[PDB]
């Protein structure tokens, strides 16, 4: 497809070793999972996996980042409106819970997802149903829940904004991501992984010379694995077939 | 092997078309062939072919450029010395006529090959034999003769140095090469041919960007196809995997 | 996808060199471009490029050949009908200007596009808006315009049918295509380009022997690059894996 | 290398299944093996295997077909002459027993190998040594023996020519080859095996259309697997890249 | 796409040879074809072919297995409902005859397709039209008919359930499939065919060792080619990159 | 060829980074180089490189491990005997200094190379010549010297056995290898490097599952890179095409 994320649990480091260990624990289960760590540390891929090697791989998988949807529509996107009961609901659409009936569904920066919405959220993981936008009726739903916030919820609770009964039911399996800069053993490795995706995205393929590679083991990766993903995609279309490096990368990681 | 010459009769141009036409004429035959044209215009390859699609492909093929051998040894290299009859002949070696018995044998810049030697040469293509260094005996030899001089023999005759009975027996099939710079339709074409050899010579492979390619269609090629061959080999080891161009080639063909 | 056009600005010839030169001129710009030349001389590809290496590659690209659409619908296809204001408009569709908001949009044989329609056309490149089918309202539109007529407009003007103010605003960048038969240096080249597309279209791959290739450098190509494209596609499905040639091509280019 | 034999124990048929069964029996052993069957039924390959999956793969393997060597030299080729003790022995050469010390050594059409020579042969597999040409000395030799005659020895014994004590020591493990025409399940299979060798022998690769393949399942194969090997090699150089068939093969197997 | 069926008329055996012979007979024709044999013996592929090498390949191809659709909807799926004339017909859908106008349409286990429906069926292959769900109007239709029942119709007729005038018009070309277990020459062959599909379905590729292959030539294949297809797909995702066998397959075909 | 060593300066770790740094220092030079570190830590490859990116790549390279040659012959192997001046010198052979005239020559565990021999050694790097076995004559020699001892020479000096003037002239460029177990960042990396060699050594190719890989990052590598090289070669012939791991490796690195 067009996604921009890949095989990403490749790795030597003990860092990523133990995050794989984490994954073993919880992989038999239908119970909820919470992924914590900085953004762009490959959370989605961690989830996407849990799906496949679940008992429900044959079903669907819905990602929804609560970030990018505005606040007002957030309810219909998730639950669904029968045409008319929402001022300007022209379509009899389905929510993502409708959609994910069968497989699992993925939630991004839950710490973002508003106080009003997270209440209803509590229901459906206790209620076993939900009511569409403007409907007195409850609908049966088999769905496994995975969610990922970049933020700390222990402090989201004290501050109020997060309800301590959501949290109680989502921490059956904590998994804690490691930032890429704690994983530098593993740079090289997935860089291979990368051009092996991209080689079949665009005309061409690149290759990093050792010069720029060490240089990439230098950097911060505040944006982590996602940041790097963006970067490799750029050059793979920018100079295709070419070597890469030595200093053909952004003037930023010009590192000694 | 380690040779540095290739598939080289690739080509659109009428120039190389008619040199292929030439090849058709003479390809059924066991009779001698003379190839004329500048050096490094791929003569050898023209011969090497005539061999394969002869009736004798299953036999051998000996190249000898009269240039690079010194003058004194020229006779033993070609005819062979029984140990002792040459002051310091420690080995009972064979000549190239011994060697090429069966297949064919290739002679470079015949215009170079000394007056003394070319006399004996006349013999064996009339004599049907030759005598080794220091031997009263004649040896039966089945060999087809191909030869290539960069120089004009019509003027080698008037000036003396070439015997008009050699020439009479070698022009059963003239073939006249076209200099590469008369063949620029065909640059691109064999450039492909080239990295397809070299890709399996060294680690890597290159690729020319369109920038440098037009730039290569500019140049003289005084050294012709051979010159270009040397050039592609250089960069294929120099920067491997990389793009080539735009101006990574020698400061020479920096051409607008 | 299923298109049947490719990498096609491959080429040695000065012909295609200067048509690439043309492309350099106008590639920074948002201003209109007019491509002139015979049909099937690869015009679309010339446009498609200008898009990618524009500032708007990330947007869309809409091709519409005024030829194949009938005359009556031509307005709604381009501007769009709100259900009902067109006798039998059941759908609230969008036009191609709606569609191309963001990227650029491509027009074929403008010399065909009727007198009535080209008037409205003038508006939107001056008006900065357009009104849908049966709507009193104007809609803001950011779109760059490229168009290609096989016909001569200087004579389309004298004859009347083309308005001299369209033409004034479309000739900011003329580009003039070269017919394939003026580009025979370049046949071979893109023939490679071709089986390298098609090899991943169908089971198999072909290859042209030198016999049929020279034979293809013979031909007219009244249909030019498009004609050849059709031809290679045919055999690539007709005899797959096979050699091609010598006379397995249509009895037409049977050429000495 | 240049051999012309391959992976050839590929196969569905019960015929070749049981000849593989045979191979299992005897594969642990250092004791002699006799392979019986028509020529060109791939005997050598059957041996070559037994070597590799012996305990001595790390050693050498010498093939000698008693056929192609003349009768007089047969002794020195096998045992070796110290320069001078053979009228015209200029070289202090080694025999094949010298040579195969370590690995194993392969003998073809033993039924051919003369009465005089097979006597000495008996010695070394009992004697544990041999004496070079013109030497009073015996030399220690560790060698495993495999041999293959196209002919029946039970009748070679009655007729005299074969000694009943050779035979007694060589039938520790009989293996009996199946003629290719008893193995037609398996044609297709190794035909794949074939172009997968040859594809890396010469420029190109071929492919058989279904037409000619059934046609090849028709034929006798008096020459068996070897015959077919010769055949595939021919076309792989004859028409390269091309389809093969339908009737591009020799006018012989033109079969309905 | 996601189908799970392939190149499947690969084969040595006389069994599959004559089923290919069958295909030759009827391939010029627009007249109806009936395919008989057990399920999962690759019927669809036999049809899909007849399409391509028909005169109508450029058109569409609709498969409909009368099995999996319930009984009540069977009419609208095939003929199509204008919104409203069917209690709960919200959509103005098309039938498969609408759909297949142009190409051909495929019917599975006709022996299943109910008495009521097969009457109307008779009409359209005589009537040259059909009437949508709840419409007094007849619609012109150019469609070629192929159908496949696992069951015997001669006994479907005596028992009643099948009308002897359907049958009369469908047996212009009988083709009779051979069960896979009558085709064991051909196992190996298409197994190759298989990983060559699947290698481009999922990450990886497998390979069968000879151990498990003979073991697969053992089995029943009550499910025939389809059964095997399911099987190869399983392991290709189960253990990817790995060898397969020896006993990594289901405990079922554990065969001596 | 048949060597069993590869591309081996692949690596993330600071360990191997600084050993590459070392290499930069000394790469312009003709002066002697000493490589210290445990055996099997890839010393040869470190040298082999220095050659290529020297000014003398176009020349030869001779490896001689003083270990495996016995003590008595050590002089002729290095210097060369004219037939007769050594009791049983039948051949007029050349030494390795003869041989390496032009390129460079490599010496293994110099700490092994006997007191007698290392004296003469001193000469030639001061003398600029050497005398063959049994010759009053000195021969001019242009050779660059690289040598590698597993042992510590500072203590080889105190103990006597190593002469403090050898050492003075060999430490123009020290390079100090890092044991593989200090380089575990880099395991994975060169493991790739490995099957990419071996894939073209034997039929097949393997692949390590993540299971066994972490397990390989566990181990000691007393034998270091060489040890691992031996290991990968083993399985690449042992189980070919297969996965490797999880515990198909020797019962030794069975590591938790
Ligand atoms: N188009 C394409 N996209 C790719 C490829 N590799 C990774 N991706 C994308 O990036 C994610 C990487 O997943 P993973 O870590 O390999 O983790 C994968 C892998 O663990 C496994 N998996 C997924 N598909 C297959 C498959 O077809 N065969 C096998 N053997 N395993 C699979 O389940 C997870 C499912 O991942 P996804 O949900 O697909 O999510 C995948 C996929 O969506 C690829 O080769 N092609
Ligand atoms: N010389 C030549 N080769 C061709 C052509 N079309 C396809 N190929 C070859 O086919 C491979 C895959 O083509 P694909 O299936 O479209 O798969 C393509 C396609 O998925 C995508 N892609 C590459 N270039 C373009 C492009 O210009 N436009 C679009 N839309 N997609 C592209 O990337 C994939 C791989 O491209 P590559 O890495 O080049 O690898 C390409 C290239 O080897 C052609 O017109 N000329
Ligand atoms: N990563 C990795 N890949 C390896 C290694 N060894 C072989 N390969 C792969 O195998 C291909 C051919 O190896 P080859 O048979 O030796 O054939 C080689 C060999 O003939 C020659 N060659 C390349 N590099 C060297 C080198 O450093 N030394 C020598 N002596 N020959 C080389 O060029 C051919 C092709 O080299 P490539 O173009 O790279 O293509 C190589 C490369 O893809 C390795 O140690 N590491
Ligand atoms: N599926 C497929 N289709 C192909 C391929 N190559 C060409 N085509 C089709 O034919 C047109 C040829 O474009 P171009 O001359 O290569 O000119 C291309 C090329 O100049 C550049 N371009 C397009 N896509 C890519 C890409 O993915 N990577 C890079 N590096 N350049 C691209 O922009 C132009 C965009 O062309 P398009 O609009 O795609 O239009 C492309 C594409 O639509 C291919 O490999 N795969
Ligand atoms: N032996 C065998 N090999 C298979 C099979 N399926 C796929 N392959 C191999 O996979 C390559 C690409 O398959 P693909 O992804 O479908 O990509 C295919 C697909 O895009 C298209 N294609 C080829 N044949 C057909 C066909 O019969 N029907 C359809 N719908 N598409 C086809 O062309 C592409 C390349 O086909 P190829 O050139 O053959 O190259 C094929 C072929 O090497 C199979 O069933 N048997
Ligand atoms: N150059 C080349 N020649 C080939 C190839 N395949 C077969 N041949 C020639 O044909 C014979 C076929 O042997 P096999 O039946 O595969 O039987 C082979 C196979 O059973 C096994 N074997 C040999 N070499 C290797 C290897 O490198 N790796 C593995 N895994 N097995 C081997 O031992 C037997 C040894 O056969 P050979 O004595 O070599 O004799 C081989 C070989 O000499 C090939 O891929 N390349
Ligand atoms: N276009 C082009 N491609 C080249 C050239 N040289 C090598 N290749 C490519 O490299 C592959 C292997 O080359 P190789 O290592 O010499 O391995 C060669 C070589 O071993 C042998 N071979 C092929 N043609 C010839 C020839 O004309 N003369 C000789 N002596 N050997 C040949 O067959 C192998 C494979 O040939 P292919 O099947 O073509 O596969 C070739 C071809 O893909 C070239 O000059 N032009
Ligand atoms: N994606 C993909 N799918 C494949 C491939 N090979 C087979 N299939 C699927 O499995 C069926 C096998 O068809 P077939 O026996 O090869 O029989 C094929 C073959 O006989 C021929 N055919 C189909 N497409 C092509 C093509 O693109 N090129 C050529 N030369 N022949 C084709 O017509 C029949 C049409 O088959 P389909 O209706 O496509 O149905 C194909 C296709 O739907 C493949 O390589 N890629
Ligand atoms: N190391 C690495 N290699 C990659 C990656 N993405 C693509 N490749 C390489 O690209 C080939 C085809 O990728 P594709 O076009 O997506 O075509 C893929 C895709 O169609 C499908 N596929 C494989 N794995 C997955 C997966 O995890 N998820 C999904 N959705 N599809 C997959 O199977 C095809 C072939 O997969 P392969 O057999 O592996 O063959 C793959 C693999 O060689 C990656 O993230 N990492
Ligand atoms: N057959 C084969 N053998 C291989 C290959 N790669 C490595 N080896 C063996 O292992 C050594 C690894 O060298 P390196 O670290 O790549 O270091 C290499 C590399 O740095 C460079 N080099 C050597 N050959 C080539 C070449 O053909 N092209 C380029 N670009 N560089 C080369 O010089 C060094 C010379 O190494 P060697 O003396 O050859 O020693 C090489 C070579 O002998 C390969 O692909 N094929
Ligand atoms: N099915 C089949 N395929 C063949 C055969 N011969 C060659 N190939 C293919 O050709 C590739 C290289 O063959 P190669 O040039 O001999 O290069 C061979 C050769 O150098 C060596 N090799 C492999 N097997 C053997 C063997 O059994 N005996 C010997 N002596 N060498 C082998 O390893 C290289 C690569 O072998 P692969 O990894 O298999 O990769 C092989 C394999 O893909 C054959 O008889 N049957």
């Amino acid at each position: 497809r067009e996604p921009n994320l890949f095989r990403s649990l490749v790795g030597t480091s003990r860092a990523i070793q133990q995050v794989r260990q984490m994954m073993q624990q919880v992989a038999d289960t239908d119970a909820s999972v919470l992924i914590l760590g900085e953004s762009g540390t490959g959370k989605e891929v961690v989830a996407r996996n849990l799906h496949y090697h679940s008992k429900r791989r044959e079903g669907p998988f819905v990602p929804v980042n609560c970030g990018a949807i505005p606040a007002e529509l957030l309810e219909s996107e998730l639950f669904g409106h029968e045409k008319g009961a929402f001022t300007g609901a022209i379509t009899s659409r389905a929510g993502r819970f409708e959609l994910a009936n069968g497989g699992t569904l993925f939630l991004d920066e839950i710490g973002d997802m508003p106080l009003p919405m997270q209440v209803k959220l509590l229901r459906v993981l206790q209620e076993r149903t939900f009511e569409r936008v403007g409907s007195n009726k409850t609908q049966n739903v088999d769905v496994r829940i995975i969610a990922a916030t970049h933020k700390n919820l222990e402090k989201m609770i004290e501050d109020g904004t997060f309800r301590e009964d959501l949290y109680y039911r989502l921490n059956v399996f904590p998994i804690e991501m490691a930032p890429l800069r704690e994983r530098v053993e593993d740079i090289a490795l997935l860089l291979n992984e990368l051009i092996s995706r991209m080689e079949h995205e665009k005309r061409g393929s690149i290759r990093f010379n050792s010069a720029a590679i060490m240089s990439l083991c230098r950097h911060d990766w505040p944006g982590n694995v996602r940041e790097l993903a963006n970067l490799v995609e750029r050059l793979a279309i920018m100079h295709p077939y070419g070597v890469i490096g030595v200093g053909e990368l952004p003037k930023k990681f010009r590192h000694v």
